[PDB]
């Protein structure tokens, strides 16, 4: 199947015993925000429900099919490919809906539905949104919706702009120093320095900050949800020019992300950006090699080119160069194992 | 191979990729208690080393094959199947020690040696000692050893001892409670509440306390790692008998080890004992659903049997009994994904 | 063929009674000293409403009410009392030199005799929570005596209610029904019974005091006009609500207070039990959730508090809570008549 | 109409039964380790005299007896509740898969029908001073189900009396009283009423435990033998006693405790409360003399104790004491129904 041509076994294995847990489940759920802003457009979007037939991709335990449920829709097919699709499952007969949600256990490259549904629903954002690779299984969706159908949500921004932060950076060398002294209980370590820096390098860094560390207003990246096809998440290149509103050194990256809900009642919006309350997606930085100096009101350009891997992750080449200068920098992160950072 | 039959792959990819990361061998060298006593245990025991051949097995970066090296070994064969073997022969060479220590990438159940070994030397402890199946590869590595080698640790003890702790139990509890929910946003989540205690208590919790939360003298369970043969390790039966010394609630037992270097000059002890300078290992509590109620002078009898499985680790089960009352409570456990609590 | 009679199970009034006949519980009523402070006040400082006065004090117990009415003037006071109580009463009248002004009248307040209309009742009618012994509805019975100029101490009475927070209360009665959910007591299984145990813990209103702070909105207000009110009024009160949320969390419950006033011809004298006032024998009350609900701050918290009287002199209280931006909901059904003294 | 109903007021054994009717009543005497525990170790340890055998379970309560009897192998048991707790009982007794063997019978013990005869009865009636409640006389009106040879488990009880001193409580009562000793409370003389406070306090029996060194003679023991005992045997209890003094002081009062022994084919089993053993939620309890007795070491207290039981289940108890070398005479009349609880 498509999911099984793009994806090592071992990885699908781990990746699916994961949300088998209740508790993983519960982590996503407990996000107010997450879990808040989708009830919110999908009942203040009625009228997109009321006896339509609904598509639930990845449901997990089904919260989002009742959300579609309490809006009126007439039938919702709930497709959750790990066992969590067993409890989804008893949740629906405890909640006297077996008439109108019926959970489908299966990829939903690999599952079969029987009929075309008004609108597709689906939680599948991930760390700077494309981690996981989940938006292509959400966009490969769209072979059961009906030409004049919707999304939720519609589209996705990715956010990205530069930060400093001499705390972090100074803080790879540190750890990696380890590594270099003479006599480790005896043994002279000092060889394995340069491997640990640039190990410590490739991890994208979860966790939150100070709006005061940006140095740009960030640079959008739009996935439209209606348009997009799945190949188009298979390579993504972002481009940047980021004008500087702070002199400093820039020391890498900053991503996040927003989806939208565009109903015909109203559009409602979810962020993660940091300038909103925290959550489960935090945000993620991404480090130059080298810092780059850039002064207020210079140009910051360069690509963010992202390559999705069989891990369901990316591969992450960032190529920045302050244009008034010359200098440049760039880093080759591993999406798929990110250090978190957050306490 | 003997691993690749009792390994599931997609475990074992996982596995190797976890120790390919030097970040994760700084975090083992940094536990001072653990390499100061391999060291210790080693250097102290020099005349065990000098001139032999010997055995690492899952040698890492290599240190333990440098304090063998350090200690007069003629000759090392540092055997390692992630990719930090590569990593391993760069410190050999940089140590100008090509000569002495010789790594052989690979899963000690594959490769070749060229000759037998004098001593087999590994860290092979996992959290509550067998995680990982790692002391199955280390016994598996005994076909290399000569007749009356050394093994080193040479044996392993787990102790194991009833604790009250409301704290963590009610932390635990109140965590598949979230299950509890008649009304999440409208949604009756109260059909799982069964099957979220089920789960969040299948956990075994790793972290360290004081010692006076236990109730009884802790029982012990002897493995001889001279005399063990790999197959014990599939199914690990641990009868227990404890007298209460505390009236009160058990919530569970709590589990630690110990392992022996028994060198021809001394014995040096490696303990993760609660009662011991904290380690990288902590210690290993497994709650129970429900507590027992006992008073001073009861005993509490069962058993726990761990059963290992394909995922490199054990599926845990634990029955106990007051005996005075006939209050029993049988419980399953996960020691694959601890809660880490620290 | 009493009102009082068809509305009280026999046995329930047997034990009420017997209870007020104690010298104790009345040594603690007294001791209260807001309470009586405050009523000797509303008294004395409207004595012009009392002064030549006839009066009528509906369960006197040992009569400081009537006391309190003779000091400040009046010709003729009524004391009803329906315990043993009464006797004492009379002890005391004697030995307080006033037989010529204070009669006591053995019996209750729906059966008795009066030998003339009054020009003001006074009473002590409140109980937890305001409702709770279903006196006020022989308060307002005792109207029939009153005369049409008449007034009532108390005038009226507020019933507040507010959201709260209280993860210890909560978690204090939880623990005690999770006795029921041991499998082997004994070698005995007992978590079938778990459900109803929940049930029982959290149908007591828990009575004691607590900090202003797990207070999670401004308080709603329920009046009872007792000049207006009918005695049938009473029999079921529904009491809506809908709170503005000042603060994020779980909210575990709904906290009960209640204000009096005694709306004099002089002044207005008022009787607080509120959580921002000195603390009386009343305390506080609040009804706990099964399950809390989670609220933002924002939020509206809306639904009813509904109390149907009980012929065991007491209230069978419903919530049903909402927050109305998720439309999670709780319910809850409560016996004011067996609360739980956590104040010790 | 029945045993029962002709010996109790309806007002008495309606709020009793709904007392009963509670879990965390239940739950009160099921976790006192010392009667459950004791109870389940009389029943094991004596398995044949259970090992299939039919059984009678008076006032089961939520089962918990009967569930023993199940453990010790017993071939049928008739579970007899009166109180709404037999719906509940019946629940465990389907979920502990026993109900070929466990039949429970709502009911008074006084007028259900059980299919047959039994061999051993069991049942845990002791109150307060072992005999309130009068659950004793159910007990034995039980044995009308007993075979020839059938058993009781307990088998007989004991009731223990010894003179105690207690400057402490003694004084407490007229500290309390003397609130009312007061010429102008908020205006009134309230002392007329400090001699009926003074008796309300002391018709009080103390619930709680004490120090032994309070016990100024050995104490005196009466012997209720189950298997002999008829109801009517418990409606006047004389005690007689002479107590030996063994230290010299004022005797305040007398302190009861009771035991009991389940004598069985294997071995007897004692369960005591008295105040040398761990304490139990029946604690002891003390009957104050109004007017202490003087008496010296080797002297003699001589007396009875009456107890005349009263339709409340309960009894009035009537203590006269004198010393026999001084003449000094002294007594009192105390109510069982509503003791004093001051443990803390
Ligand atoms: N927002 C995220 N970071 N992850 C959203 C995961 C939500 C649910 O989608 C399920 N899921 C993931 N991929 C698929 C798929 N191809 N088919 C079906 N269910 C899937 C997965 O098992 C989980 O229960
Ligand atoms: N103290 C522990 N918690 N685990 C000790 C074993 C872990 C180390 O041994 C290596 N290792 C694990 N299994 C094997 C094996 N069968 N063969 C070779 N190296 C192995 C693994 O890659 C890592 O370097
Ligand atoms: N403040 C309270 N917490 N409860 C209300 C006052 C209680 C007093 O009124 C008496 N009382 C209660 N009901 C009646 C009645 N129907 N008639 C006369 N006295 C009564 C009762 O005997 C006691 O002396
Ligand atoms: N140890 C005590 N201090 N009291 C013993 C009461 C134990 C149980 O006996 C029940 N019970 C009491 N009297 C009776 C009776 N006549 N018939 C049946 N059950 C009864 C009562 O409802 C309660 O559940």
């Amino acid at each position: 199947s498509v999911f099984s041509e793009r994806t090592e076994e071992s990885s699908a294995v781990q990746y699916f015993q994961f949300y088998g847990y209740l508790s993983q489940q519960q982590n996503m759920m407990q996000d107010y925000v997450r879990t808040g802003t989708y009830q919110r457009a999908i009942l203040q979007n009625h009228t997109d429900f009321k006896d339509k037939i609904v598509l639930d991709v990845g449901c997990g335990s089904g919260i989002l099919s009742f959300f579609a449920a309490q809006a009126g829709a007439r039938k919702i097919y709930a497709v959750e490919a790990s066992t969590m699709a067993q409890h989804a499952e008893v949740l629906v007969k405890s909640n006297n809906l077996t008439d109108r949600i019926v959970v489908i256990p299966g990829k939903v490259e690999e599952v079969s539905l029987p009929e075309q549904v008004d609108i597709i629903i689906s939680e599948p954002m991930g760390y700077m949104l494309f981690n996981e690779r989940m938006l292509e299984s959400y966009l490969h969706a769209k072979k059961y919706l009906k030409p004049s159908g919707n999304m939720f949500p519609t589209i996705g921004d990715v956010h990205l702009a530069p930060f400093t932060d001499e705390q972090l950076y100074m803080e790879q060398f540190t750890k990696a120093n380890f590594w270099y002294q003479p006599s480790f209980h005896g043994v002279d370590l000092s060889a394995l320095r340069g491997a640990a820096v640039d190990e410590y390098f490739r991890q994208p860094v979860v966790d939150t900050f100070d709006i005061r560390i940006l140095m740009a207003k960030s640079v959008k990246y739009t996935v439209n949800f209606l348009e997009a096809k799945e190949g188009d998440l298979h390579r993504i290149e972002i481009p940047f020019k980021f004008h500087m509103l702070h002199s400093g050194l820039v020391h890498g990256l900053a991503f996040w992300f927003d989806v939208a809900f565009i109903g015909s009642i109203m559009t409602v919006w979810l962020s993660t950006a940091p300038t909103e309350p925290l959550t489960h997606w935090y945000q993620v930085r991404c480090l130059f090699q080298s810092p780059l100096f850039a002064k207020a009101g210079d140009t910051l350009s360069g690509t963010c080119l992202l390559i999705a891997n069989k891990r369901q992750s990316y591969d992450i080449s960032i190529v920045a160069q302050v244009d008034q200068t010359g200098s440049k920098s760039s880093n080759l992160l591993d999406l798929k194992n990110p250090f978190f950072r957050y306490t």
